[PDB]
This record gives structure tokens, sequence and C-alpha cells, in this order.
């Protein structure tokens, strides 16, 4: 049926998308699944800011809708469609890159389809976890160790570093793979375009 999940609202706010929920019995959880059909983002007048739920949502290629489908469909007395109140954007990449959108009709071809991802070094507003478990959802396969990258002539393989976390350009010195920044997949993702990596390379010493 539907799961929702909801992102940079307030109590008030949120009673109302509980009211919208009450009203016609969709189910609404604190946490993002698998499940979660719905994640609604509280936008302008439908820019959002980038959360951790914004991007699992586009990851999952879901339904991420600005709060307006909700006030309105209170407003109105019914429930309209996910379609005209979707967020075109978000204040990083741009207000108007209609990532969601994207990423539902894109559901064959995933940005990380076939690629070998190692999110190394620690990271901050996200778990690790939760970043790997973001790349998973755009085709890419999880690697959890340098060392355990694929000998696969057709497989790419690419470790991701979020260099803000640290006290880091020898990767390269112990493996073969390109090393970029935590925003290009952040990137990627909310775009929905796989990135030139070239933009994002960390300099890797000889
Ligand atoms: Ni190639």
């Amino acid at each position: 049926r539907m799961s929702m999940v909801v992102s940079g609202l307030t109590p008030e706010e949120f009673m109302l998308v509980y009211k919208f929920a009450r009203k016609h019995h969709i189910t609404l959880t604190n946490l993002i699944t698998e499940e979660t059909t719905h994640v609604v983002m509280k936008t302008d007048a439908f820019v959002c800011e980038q959360t951790l739920k914004y991007f699992l949502g586009i990851a999952g290629g879901k339904w991420v809708v600005s709060y307006f489908w909700v006030t309105q469909s209170i407003k109105e007395r019914k429930m309209l469609n996910e379609h005209d109140f979707e967020v075109r954007g978000d204040v990083v990449n741009g207000r108007n890159h209609q990532g969601p959108k994207r990423a539902r009709e894109s559901q064959d071809r995933k940005i990380f389809r076939g690629l070998e991802i190692c999110c190394y070094g620690p990271f901050t507003n996200m778990p690790t976890d939760q970043l790997e478990w973001m790349v998973q959802l755009c085709g890419a396969s999880v690697v959890k160790e340098l060392s355990s990258f694929t000998l696969g002539t057709g497989v790419h393989p690419i470790v991701v570093v979020q260099p803000d976390a640290w006290t880091f350009h020898a990767i390269g010195q112990m493996c073969e793979a390109p090393v970029v920044t935590r925003e290009w997949v952040l990137d990627s993702v909310a775009l929905y375009q796989c990135q030139e990596l070239d933009t994002y390379l960390i300099p890797q010493i000889p």
C-alpha cells in the first residue's frame, strides 16, 4: 500500500501529515525502509534542503513530495496527485534538477549500475552503512575493504572518502582505484546522474 516518512517538518506540520495519514489510511513511520513509498519534504513555494531521508528517498526511486501535497490535500478535502507537488530540486544542486522524478523513471538504468564502491575512512552526517545502503540502491556493489575489490576487467571500482572526518592521499598506494569524495555520490544521487569523477578526484600520492 502506502508508507511515509517526513523530513524537515515541525511537530504541528507533522500533526498535519498524521491527520492526513489518519484520514487516508496511510502508514506513517519515523524511519525509512525499503517499504517506505513516500518522503514528505519541507520546501519553499518546491526546493527542499538535502536530508538523508531526501537521498535514500531518491536512491529508492520513491515518491519525494513537498509538504504542500499534504496541506493542499487537506484543504481540498481529498488526496491530490503526487505528480504536481514533487521536489523539483534543492538548494545545493540547483532548484531545477528534477532528481526524484528522474529516479522514478530510471529504475532500470541505475546511475551506479555495475560499480564497486568502498566507502573508506570515517563519515559524519551519515552512518557509513547508510551511505553504503544508498549506493546499493543505485545499483553499485559494496566493498568493505580496499583489498576486497574484484579483479574482473569488466567492473569499475571506486573509493569514496569524506576528507573532513580525518586527522589519505595515499589510497592510490593501497589499491588501483579512483578516489573521490562523498560529494561525488551525493551530487550524483540528488541529480540522479552519475558524475564526471573529474571534479571530485582526490590527489593520490605515488
Ligand atoms: Ni572503463
